[PDB]
């Protein structure tokens, strides 16, 4: 329990280069030293935008020991902190970043097997997170990790220290936020996919989201979804929050997808080896 | 099979830095570079020194197949190639080095718990290596790489195509067998023992097959109570079939590794230690995700 948490010194690591921000402050490449032995060991600092109070710590150190306890191939665990006058928070670097960059990057070269895998993948990890409890409020394809092009991890969940084109209505008009609102963020999450990163709602202002969805307006077909991957986002953006589907749903439905990926997206175009080289030299979970 | 072996193209993986050089050649800090990404891997990269023809590589093929295939917890596996003028194996990068120089370099912070486990370790890559009937003919301390300083894993076997590390019968007849690799064993366990100390220090290797006929062995490390001396001592006895076996190994080390102080007497053993389960669980997430 306990056991998952490493309380760092200053003296022990280094960041040395920045490799994104988030709402809660920056992200760093980092190198982990440990005492008295000569290698440095990448890492991921995650720094605290304020720096912050003994109450603020206290609760942000015993919520350290919740997300240092996730136990989940597709959710990134916390693996140790340094308190110093901003919080510094430790985990694995994903040298592949987050899938939202991948996606655009790979814009039109990346196929259907690929893309509803994600899908699986990052329903298996909100189900996850689910089952214990824990609402993320900002899934988004750029909190989705890669740690190898078929392995990717949810990041960035917790913490109650804004995204307005991917949460739910209710969120937006009174900032409920719920696992059925997760599951909105998660349609919006698959939307990104499908549409290789394309910006949600584009030429639309965040101010004047929620009068187009009253209205009933959505998220358009993504050019390759079939109308059967479609119907799963659509279903995902209700407005009853108890009419969305659950995330382990969204995992039984992407997975029978996934078993015939060109009847379910239209990509033009559509071995162990590699995946045994991948996992060798990067994925050994 | 043919899976677990990926083929390398030149472009993509580059030799950044000299880390050491073999029997087989020079090795590599190296950097794979996946097509069309943007990332770059650190990898080991393993030249062989001797350039080789079509003929020669389709058998050097046959057993990269082979090394690929090794799936231990602490053997090393090979995998990738790459076939230049001078063939490259690629290879996972262990930061930490090899166990010789680690415990020349730590021998005053390594404790009696680190000492047994990493020879429960080598016994457990051995023993596998040998249920794949797969003869190593070099162990030693220098081919045992340090992927934590809790977890070692057994390098560059599968040669074949070192005297004082070698058992009598293989210095007079050229007979390997694993239980000639437990005659190596015994001296790499010497090794650590002795916080990697050369072996017959200032003996001439033409003589050394001379002094084992006669009944001469390393002798008694400072640390070692007579309970794993005398295990070294079975590991080199001229009578291969009266060696332990790799399998005996592993109990043995580990009934001595559940009550490390009983078993070596080293200065200062109480202000040393293993990592706490937290400090392991960390290594592990950032280093180290393999079952084990
Ligand atoms: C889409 C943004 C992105 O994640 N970019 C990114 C990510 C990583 N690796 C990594 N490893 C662990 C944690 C995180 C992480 C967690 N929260 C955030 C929030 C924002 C950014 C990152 C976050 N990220 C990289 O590792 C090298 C690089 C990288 N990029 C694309 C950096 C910019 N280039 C041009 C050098
Ligand atoms: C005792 C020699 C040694 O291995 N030194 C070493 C090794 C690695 N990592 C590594 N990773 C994969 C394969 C190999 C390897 C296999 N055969 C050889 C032969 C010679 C050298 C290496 C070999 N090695 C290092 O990773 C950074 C470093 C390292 N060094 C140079 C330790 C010396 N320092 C700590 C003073």
């Amino acid at each position: 329990n306990q056991a998952l948490l490493r309380i760092l010194k200053e003296t022990e690591f280094k960041k040395i280069k920045v490799l994104g921000s988030g709402a809660f402050g920056t992200v760093y490449k980092g190198l982990w030293i440990p005492e008295g032995e000569k290698v440095k060991i990448p890492v991921a600092i995650k720094e605290l935008r304020e720096a912050t109070s003994p109450k603020a710590n206290k609760e942000i150190l015993d919520e350290a020991y919740v997300m240092a306890s996730v136990d989940n191939p597709h959710v990134c665990r916390l693996l140790g902190i340094c308190l110093t006058s901003t919080v510094q928070l430790i985990m694995q670097l994903m040298p592949f970043g987050c899938l939202l960059d991948y996606v655009r990057e790979h814009k039109d070269n990346i196929g259907s097997q690929y893309l509803l895998n994600w899908c699986v993948q990052i329903a298996k990890g909100m189900n996850y997170l689910e089952d214990r409890r824990l609402v993320h409020r900002d899934l988004a394809a750029r909190n989705v990790l890669v740690k190898t092009p078929q392995h990717v991890k949810i990041t960035d969940f917790g913490l109650a220290k804004v995204p307005i084109k991917w949460m739910a209505l209710e969120s937006i008009l009174h900032r409920i936020y719920t696992h059925q609102s997760d599951v909105w963020s998660y349609g919006v999450t698959v939307w990104e996919l499908m549409t290789f990163g394309s910006k949600p709602y584009d030429g639309i202002p965040a101010s004047e989201i929620s009068s187009i969805l009253e209205k009933g307006e959505r998220l358009p077909q993504p050019p390759i979804c079939t109308i059967d991957v479609y119907m799963i986002m659509r279903k995902c953006w209700m407005i009853d929050a108890d009419s969305r589907p659950k995330f382990r749903e969204l995992i039984i439905e992407f997975s029978k997808m996934a078993r015939d990926p060109q009847r379910y997206l239209v990509i033009q175009g559509d071995s162990p080896t590699d995946s045994n080289f991948y996992r060798a030299l990067m994925d050994e979970e």
